[PDB]
C-alpha cells in the first residue's frame, strides 16, 4: 500500500486517493504574515480530565495511542469549532533528523516532530460517519521541539519497546493526554484533509503556536520503530510525514495578534 518510501511515497498517493491534489490538503505552510488574526474567534476548550486510553499500537505507518470515545470523556470544543469533538487517538510524524519530521511549518521553518489529537465530530454519530462530512473532525496539532524532556511523554517513550514493528500493540490504559499541552492554547486555524491516505478533506486544523519541548532521546526512541512487521528486513519508522501542499483559495486566521 502507500507509504513514505520514494516507491510508495506522498508522490505517488495521488495515482490511488485522487484527492491528494484537491483543494484543501495538508499540511500546509503558515505564512505568519499574511494569516488573518481574527478576533470573534472563541478560545479552545480543551477537556481531557475524563480521558480514558486503551491501547497503543505500531501501524506501519506511526504508533497510535487509542482512547474509549464511547462516552464524552475527551472533548474539544470552542475555538473556531461548534459541535462537541470527541478523542478517538493521537499520534506523532517525526524525522530521521532533528530538522524535519513536521507536517506543517511556520514560516517554512520545521519541527523535529508533530503530534496529532485526532477528534470527530459526534453530531455525526460514529467516527466512519464524521469521515463524510467537511466538518467531520477536528485535529489539534502540537509542535515538538528538541530540547528538555517532556515529563508525561516518558510514558509513551517507554513502552515503544513491546511495539517496535508492524501489527504489535500493547495495553496503554491510564495516560493523561494533558501533560502533552503546551502552555499556552493560542492557535491558527483552517479548513483541510488528513496528511496520510485516504486524504479525507473533513479536518478543522487547530495548530497551537506553543511547541512541546521533548529531549533528543525521547524523540530517538521514535526512529528506532520499524515499518516493517516481524520476520520482514529492517525498516526504520523515520519521516513518516507529508509535504506542505498548496493553500489555494484558504486562508489561514489567529486567534492572537
Ligand atoms: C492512517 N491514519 C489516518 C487515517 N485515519 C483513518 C482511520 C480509519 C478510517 C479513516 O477513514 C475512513 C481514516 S485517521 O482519520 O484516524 C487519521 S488522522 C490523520 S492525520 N495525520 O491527518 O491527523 C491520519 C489518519
Ligand atoms: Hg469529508
Ligand atoms: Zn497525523
Amino acid at each position: 500500500h502507500w507509504g513514505y518510501g520514494k516507491h510508495n511515497g506522498p508522490e505517488h498517493w495521488h495515482k490511488d486517493f485522487p484527492i491528494a491534489k484537491g483543494e484543501r490538503q495538508s499540511p500546509v505552510d503558515i505564512d505568519t504574515h499574511t494569516a488573518k488574526y481574527d478576533p470573534s474567534l472563541k478560545p479552545l476548550s480543551v477537556s481531557y480530565d475524563q480521558a480514558t486510553s486503551l491501547r497503543i499500537l505500531n501501524n506501519g505507518h506511526a504508533f497510535n495511542v487509542e482512547f474509549d470515545d464511547s462516552q464524552d470523556k475527551a472533548v474539544l470544543k470552542g475555538g473556531p469549532l461548534d459541535g462537541t469533538y470527541r478523542l478517538i487517538q493521537f499520534h506523532f510524524h517525526w524525522g530521521s533528523l532533528d530538522g524535519q519530521g513536521s507536517e506543517h511549518t511556520v514560516d517554512k521553518k520545521k519541527y523535529a516532530a508533530e503530534l496529532h489529537l485526532v477528534h470527530w465530530n459526534t453530531k455525526y454519530g460514529d467516527f466512519g460517519k464524521a469521515v463524510q462530512q467537511p466538518d467531520g473532525l477536528a485535529v489539534l496539532g502540537i509542535f515538538l521541539k528538541v530540547g528538555s524532556a517532556k515529563p508525561g511523554l516518558q510514558k509513551v517513550v517507554d513502552v515503544l519497546d513491546s511495539i517496535k514493528t508492524k501489527g504489535k500493540s500493547a495495553d496503554f490504559t491510564n495516560f493523561d493526554p494533558r501533560g502533552l499541552l503546551p502552555e499556552s492554547l493560542d492557535y491558527w486555524t483552517y479548513p483541510g484533509s488528513l496528511t496520510t491516505p485516504p486524504l479525507l478533506e473533513c479536518v478543522t486544523w487547530i495548530v497551537l503556536k506553543e511547541p512541546i519541548s521533548v529531549s533528543s532521546e525521547q524523540v530517538l526512541k521514535f526512529r528506532k520503530l520499524n515499518f516493517n512487521g516481524e520476520g520482514e528486513p529492517e525498516e526504520l519508522m523515520v519521516d513518516n510525514w507529508r509535504p506542505a501542499q498548496p493553500l489555494k483559495n484558504r486562508q489561514i486566521k489567529a486567534s492572537f495578534k
